[PDB]
């Protein structure tokens, strides 16, 4: 019959658009626009057709032939009840068929054991009960209450029980304020008495400068039917979405260490607010990384706490441009399960389906938990002033605990005395103040401490013969591989440096430093835009065959039993990428983790990660991060965005030994700088002003002797054979400007002015600067020289450090570019005239 | 008839997935994976069925019944040739039927007039010819050549010709490096000789410190069959996608000024690279704004220069997580037209469809121009070292101009002599150096210069009876409107302030300042998270009815003929939002344009806009931007992210009078500060350290007399009746710390130490500070006091300004928080101890 074809189009119409008419809002507040396609009359089916049997076809109901009365009911139960599945936009036929099997076979309605139902009720009770307790015990205090979205707690425990049920070993969570204290107490097993002690202010005992209670992270073991599973909740700042990239980098470092090439042992989970996930662009930057080979973690389960309001903003036309906040997920074709949070069984049922999807297909999946915010944005705020109707409806809306208990009683699946005792047993458990999570376990088996002082001794030396054999292996590539003539010219030059015929350039000394690290079995993860070859054609860590596209990585082939070596050409992001590498370095300190800006000027698109994480995470959260940032830097006439890494900004952020700001000027210096970062037992961030023109400067060279038997020099004394008595002025400087100073002093045959580099600006190396200055007893004045404008660079932030170094009688003077609004002139002509001007002011 | 249902599923398979098998790559380089659904056998159609006639259904070919062999030919011609249409993900049925009509009715192959074909050939000729000329005249110089994507120039001229053809009046373009120099010369009408002089370095005659040649913008009139259309190409920095939000704010200010409610008179256009559009999150932030009220511009035409490489990265698994760089567009259900760039008629056909779609449905549309990059990422780079196979293929790939010329000749629509002469006539036109755009026209009639010095006089005073009458109208609301009792309590307090019963609070003086600005007919646009009510429950510019949802905006109801007033609750973005307000303010200087951070700590997620636009756009591009940034600031024990607007960073960025950094401490000061921003003839950015606790501080109050008859004070002298001779120490300070200093000095019964506010830190008000210091001839030492840690705040950047101020005998000292990695402690208890310590260190002598 033609009607059998019409039944088939109706079935797909619900699969495409049934979620648009689904009962997803707990409050029932605003009606959904009608969709004609969901009505059989749109397909010319009438009541006479409704009594006739039909064939389901692809509808996976488990009965080949059905009356239309049950087919129409099955479609509404599957696609228009509590669950709104948005998945047909996906192009993979196997994945869409897979989701149809999960939903359509059960006809939407899920089945759980009565013990499973009693667990969801107790988990709702713990969520509501902890929040009503804090509002009584600490009225008015800022706790970002979960109330109205209490199903997030049973959804989360069901995720973790389901992770161990399918063999996952670790779960890493990154989230925001909403439900944060409920997570700490009711899933991660933080003791309630310790939460009560923080509200009273009696928590103490640290020189961590600290952070507010709803930014804290936690760790615990958590019993699951598959056994104990490690749990980790990240620290995060107030900035709303940026923790998500950091958690992605942590789990990748975990998956890399464990040899989990399919991310099936470590489950990442991120929790988002509905307004934050739509407005913040780092969400899309992270979705773009979800399958990038250098950042993929096997897929993330993403849960949105969609309380249909963001602070005081509730109009959909003010927050976003689409019907759902989750539509950003369609960029990577993620299935999206909207679910009513007043239907806990639907929440757990969609939660298992979402996890099963992520593990079957190793792809991101999103759970839209549609709910409400019972109170104001925080408990001191009045929501009626801006959402009067939403809170007149919430004020007469019963809690999800009460609602679910009413359903189990109607179905004779529970009795009211059991539901009542859970409310009171939980309140008594909070009064005792001990852990209230049944499933919590003490962690099973942390040293070595990596907070040691920057001037701690380290093994700078390396075997000179081992260093040359490493260099020879780097120059070797398969004979069949054919290099571009410029790359083989470069490896031919590296072959001469290994023979002693030519002093090493910057790239060889950098490559050698990586080689000694993997030679000792330590990991190297490099990341950046065009980091394999290098923006300035200097690295060439990856060699591409000129016949086929095949690559060969000499640093990955040094010897068997080497530490792993990876260098990824990153995606066009700096915010999410630098946050990813921050989470990688903190989770796995032992190796070298290095991010490379293509120019240091672009690093400011990750300014939140620099401000709220790198420079401040130790004082705030006791986190040590060894991440190294290569920021190309130097004034060469290329204009405002290709001159300044904003060195002045990193120096301004320096305090309390939080960071290292280094400006190497020699290939040997960058070699020792990189090894000290791994070799020295300190893991604090290394901000590097990477050279550009110095990669090929003829005077910027170092012998093999300088690497094997040298050390990193925080300050470098005068190098030419000046007589110390003859000096009348000492010029402090950093970076390439020294090389312009040196050649001009030699061209003048000037021996009355010494030049002293300060390779490490923070922490300031006091005695190394004084030691370089000591021989010049006749000195009368000192000069700070810099290519950079005076309102930028090291001048404003490092004046007191230089002044403390110099003898008391002498005064210090400035020589450099004038202060300016823009980092650099746009014209090359004006730049060279400025360069000659400042170089002459310093030497006269 | 069972095969008839199978034919319909085959037709929809191509509508859904034909683009996966389309020939989109000019190079033919990498084969695409088979989609099973596109071949009939998958649907049990065999050759015997191919001879039978079938019903096309909704297939819009213009014939209801067709043999299957010709339905299959029509489907491959429509969805598997040069055009790859991705639109079935959209949920609006009408928009899908609209696209099917355009595409299926021409059966893939579209028809153009012979003049239109000769125009696309000449426009391809100018695109190739200009770049080969620059490579000949200036070998090795960095010009980001369009070559391989030459189809872009005819596509752009067809976008503009079709805009005026349908009555649009302005077109505003924002783009990147790729094809930038070709855009200026061959679309915008920049003189080639001025471009050649910039390559030679002979450009001069400006105090703009300037920028590189491929960041410059341009303006022109452009003849179209419907008449002249204004053209505007934005200045942009090197940061790749950030210009896009700025262009959205520029056309929105244009649509607002023109009374264009639906943006049908001003067309926004954005051009993107394949790697940047996938990696940068500001792209998704702007897509989220496309239908937000208060940022919607009626839809943007977005063009991707998809040359399948970004610098040295060409592997898809390293650049993105999806098959197409454009898949982010699906977040807003934008249709996406992939098109092979070696088929200019396909490019022009899809370009007309994209504009017609954007004007019919006022929604974003994307044109994916699939092409190649003929040279390296720039002309000094070697691309073979990292993409050997792509450049062995490009090295033997003929240019789009030659390829199109071969097609017009093979079809006898053109002759080889006509195509040859275009190549040579164009090279001669470039040698002469005059404008080469035939459609270019001189602009028709920019004089109230707004770069005047910050100390320029302005009309600070306002009539006091009008100021009180403005306040009475602000307190009036409709009888049917019902306020929440806290809001009615607040307007009753404002009703008391208008009568003189009570001094004005911070919110009343701020609202009053807005009222005087709209009262004189000037525009006010405020934007920021929860900016309607205010994060701190102080503004309440929008009044929500407690019975229905209706709003009432008292500032929009001052009197008829007032300037428009708008206050928008922004999206949860700061980067794309602050870039949008930068483009609004720069395009429309005359009014007040204000962005409000929810806390000043959150502005650093828009740090690129602050660095590359706000702090540097005047020296780089001669752009005046009057935008005001409200950044809440102040140490109150709320922690590292709720204390510091990073004042030290803005002070570090101050040079060459680029910005204003102000810390008002009185309700009257913010009133005069806001009016000075519009009433004074200067349009430079205003960075404001907004108070938090001062909004309710009993001592932070001002009389109506201070607003009507006062003025903004860059520095505020001692307010208490101290005798100058008895003073022994002067304490400089700004912001709320003054009130902690003042209240402590009164509790101590101390008359030996004066306290002087410095409301404007940059540009530094020298003589006003010296004037405040003059009476204290007996002073022995000076102190800068600040809540901030010593490495933050004003200490490092303003030391020389204070030291040059003080009398020669005296020396300057510091009193404030110790330097720290974090902006603020996480514990309230600790906060107080530090506050009492620094306040006591300043007052003890
Ligand atoms: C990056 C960033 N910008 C601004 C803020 C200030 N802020 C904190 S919470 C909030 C609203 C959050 O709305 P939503 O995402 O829906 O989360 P909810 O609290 O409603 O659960 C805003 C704008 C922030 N914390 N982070
Ligand atoms: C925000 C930002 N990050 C980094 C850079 C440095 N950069 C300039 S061009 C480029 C590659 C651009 O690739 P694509 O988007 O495809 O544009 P194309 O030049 O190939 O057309 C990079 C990483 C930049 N200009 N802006
Ligand atoms: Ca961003
Ligand atoms: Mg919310
Ligand atoms: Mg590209």
């Amino acid at each position: 019959d033609a009607k059998q074809v019409k039944v088939l189009q109706l079935i797909n119409a619900y699969r495409f658009r049934g979620h648009e008419a689904a009962e997803l809002d707990p409050l029932g507040l605003w009606q959904r626009p009608t969709v004609a396609e969901l009505d059989p009359a749109f397909h010319n089916l009438t009541e006479d057709d409704f009594e006739e049997t039909f064939n389901v076809g692809s509808f996976a109901v488990g009965q080949e032939t059905m009356p239309l009365k049950d087919i129409y009911t099955a479609l509404k139960k599957t696609y228009c009840g509590s669950i709104g599945a948005e998945y047909m936009h996906m192009t993979d036929t196997e994945q869409k068929r897979w989701i149809q099997q999960r939903l359509e076979s059960v006809v939407g309605q899920p089945s759980f054991d009565k013990d499973e139902k009693r667990t969801f009720l107790a988990e709702l009770t713990a969520a509501e009960g902890l929040e009503r307790y804090l509002g009584a015990k600490f009225p008015g205090a800022k706790r970002f209450s979960l109330e109205g979205g209490d199903a997030m707690i049973p959804m989360m425990k069901e995720l973790i029980r389901h992770a161990g049920r399918s063999g996952m070993r670790e779960v890493v969570i990154g989230m925001a304020h909403r439900g944060r204290l409920n997570m700490l107490v009711n899933v991660l097993g933080k003791k309630p008495q310790d939460l009560f002690d923080e509200f009273a202010g009696k928590h103490g005992e640290s020189w961590g400068t600290g952070d507010v209670k709803y930014h804290q992270g936690f760790s615990a073991d958590f019993a699951t039917p598959g056994g104990d599973v490690h749990l980790a909740l990240a620290f995060n700042p107030s900035h709303l979405e940026i923790v998500n990239p950091v958690v992605m980098g942590s789990v990748r470092a975990r998956q890399d260490r464990l040899g989990d090439d399919d991310g099936s042992k470590v489950l990442p989970i991120t929790i988002h607010g509905d307004s934050a996930i739509a407005g913040q662009g780092v969400v899309a930057e992270t979705f773009n990384m979800s399958q990038a080979r250098g950042f993929c973690v096997g897929g993330t389960v993403r849960v949105v706490v969609n309380n249909q309001v963001g602070f005081t903003t509730s109009n959909p036309r003010d927050t976003r441009s689409t019907m759902y906040c989750t539509d950003i997920a369609k960029m990577v074709q993620a299935p999206i399960f909207h679910v009513n949070a007043d239907d806990p069984e639907a929440v757990a049922f969609v939660t298992r389906i979402a996890l099963d999807y992520r593990n079957e297909f190793k792809r991101d999946v999103v759970i839209d938990l549609v709910c409400y915010r019972r109170h104001g944005h925080n408990e001191a705020d009045e929501p009626n002033a801006t959402q009067p109707l939403m809170y007149q409806k919430i004020k007469k809306h019963p809690t999800p605990r009460k609602l679910y208990a009413d359903v189990l009683i109607d179905r004779n699946e529970c009795d009211i005395e059991t539901a009542t005792q859970m409310v009171n047993e939980y309140r008594d458990a909070l009064d005792h103040g001990e852990v209230v999570v049944k499933e919590w376990r003490p962690m099973a088996l942390w040293s070595p401490y990596l907070g040691h002082e920057w001037d701690t001794p380290w093994s700078n030396t390396y075997d000179k013969q081992r260093l040359v054999e490493l260099g020879k292996r780097l120059c070797q590539y398969p004979e069949s591989h054919t290099l571009h003539s410029r790359v083989s010219k470069l490896y031919n030059d590296r072959t001469a440096m290994t023979n002693g015929e030519k002093e090493l350039d910057w790239g060889m000394a950098e490559t050698l430093a990586y080689a000694t690290l993997v030679d000792d079995g330590k990991r190297i993860r490099i990341s950046g835009q065009d980091s394999g070859r290098g923006t300035f054609f200097h690295r060439h860590a990856v060699l591409h065959n000129q016949n086929d596209a095949s690559t060969y990585v000499p640093l990955a082939n040094i010897h068997d039993k080497q530490g792993p070596f990876e260098v990824f050409d990153s995606v066009l992001s700096e915010e999410a990428v630098l946050a990813f590498e921050y989470g990688y370095a903190t989770a796995e300190p032992s190796g070298l983790t290095l991010w490379e800006a293509q120019f240091g000027d672009f690093a400011n698109g990750a300014q939140v990660v620099i401000d709220q994480f790198i420079s401040s995470g130790e004082q705030k959260w006791a986190r040590l991060c060894g991440l190294t940032m290569l920021l190309p830097h130097g004034y060469e006439g290329q204009g405002p965005e290709h001159s300044s890494a904003r060195l002045e900004r990193y120096l301004q952020l320096c305090a309390e030994q939080n960071m290292q700001v280094v400006v190497p000027s020699t290939p040997a210096q960058v070699y020792h700088m990189i090894r000290r970062q791994v070799v020295r037992p300190m893991r604090r961030p290394l901000i590097v002003m990477s050279p550009k023109s110095l990669l090929r400067h003829p005077l910027c060279t170092s012998s093999l002797d300088d690497l094997a038997n040298g050390t990193f020099m925080p300050a470098i004394p005068e190098i030419d054979e000046l007589d110390p008595a003859k000096v009348k002025r000492v010029v402090f400087c950093s970076g390439k400007v020294y090389f312009d100073l040196l050649e001009q002093r030699r061209n003048n045959e000037q021996d009355d002015v010494a030049i002293v580099r300060i390779e490490q600006l923070y922490p300031f190396p006091m005695d190394d600067v004084k030691a370089a200055i000591a021989p010049y007893v006749n000195v009368e004045d000192f000069v700070w020289c810099q290519e950079e404008p005076q309102n930028q660079g090291a001048w404003y932030c490092s004046q007191h450090n230089f002044r403390a170094a110099i003898p008391a009688g002498t005064e210090l003077k400035y020589a450099g570019r004038p202060a300016s609004a823009s980092p650099a002139v746009g014209y090359m002509s004006v730049h060279l005239k400025q360069q000659k001007a400042l170089i002459d002011d310093a030497l006269n």
